């Protein structure tokens, strides 16, 4: 996250860090035993990691499960990132408290001009790498289709969304992908892609949940 801040311990509860040996992209936890992320960031060797704050430090409130499996969404498109949706299922149920907890999915799409809040351990500098030990937060506003469009023409499809500032500075980047961008206690983002991080007039490009709900809970109901 570039111009973000620093979360506090466990003030997201549903964050997900998914770890390889080291953290590779976030995710969000939807129920006790299902993560969605991006099919981006799909890969085997996954340890899911819920209640985190320092990714590097044992503190308390950390459990620790294994991916039984990843579903990456059937039409995924690789070059175009068209459908970037994946859902993991853990080998357990987690146990869920005030510092874990899920976030409920939408019922309606978000409209531009929502506030919502993106977080993640991903890079922080816009021009070069700095990782954070904690989770950093960026409150941002979906921004109105055509000046998404504008942004990356050719580019956007229905199930993607623009949020962030076209002046720059503020923006989520590499190492966020995969995590969540929360409006009104609803998910409505997943990190995705954008040009660079933090760039003037570079949003970052999000998928659009509220498009998959259906495709969310029929693969949840047969697995
Ligand atoms: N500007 C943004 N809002 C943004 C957001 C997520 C990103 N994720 C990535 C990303 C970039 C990668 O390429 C690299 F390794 F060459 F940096 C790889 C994975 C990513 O998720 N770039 C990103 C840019
Ligand atoms: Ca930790
Ligand atoms: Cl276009």
């Amino acid at each position: 996250i570039v111009g973000g801040y620093t979360c506090g311990a466990n003030t997201v509860p549903y964050q997900v860090s998914l770890n390889s040996g080291y953290h590779f992209c976030g995710g969000s936890l939807i129920n006790s035993q299902w993560v969605v992320s991006a099919a981006h960031c799909y890969k085997s060797g996954i340890q899911v990691r819920l209640g985190e704050d320092n990714i590097n430090v044992v503190e308390g409130n950390e459990q620790f499960i294994s991916a039984s499996k990843s579903i990456v969404h059937p039409s995924y498109n690789s070059n175009t990132l068209n459908n970037d949706i994946m859902l993991i299922k853990l080998k357990s149920a987690a146990s869920l408290n005030s510092r874990v907890a899920s976030i409920s999915l939408p019922t309606s799409c978000a409209s531009a001009g929502t506030q919502c809040l993106i977080s993640g351990w991903g890079n922080t500098k816009s021009s070069g790498t700095s990782y954070p030990d904690v989770l950093k937060c960026l409150k941002a506003p979906i921004l109105s289709d055509s000046s998404c469009k504008s942004a990356y023409p050719g580019q956007i499809t229905s199930n993607m969304f623009c949020a962030g500032y076209l002046e720059g500075g503020k923006d989520s980047c590499q190492g966020d992908s995969g995590g969540p961008v929360v409006c009104s206690g609803k998910l409505q983002g997943i990190v995705s892609w954008g040009s660079g991080c933090a760039q003037k007039n570079k949003p970052g490009v999000y998928t659009k949940v509220c498009n998959y709900v259906s495709w969310i809970k029929q693969t949840i109901a047969s697995n």
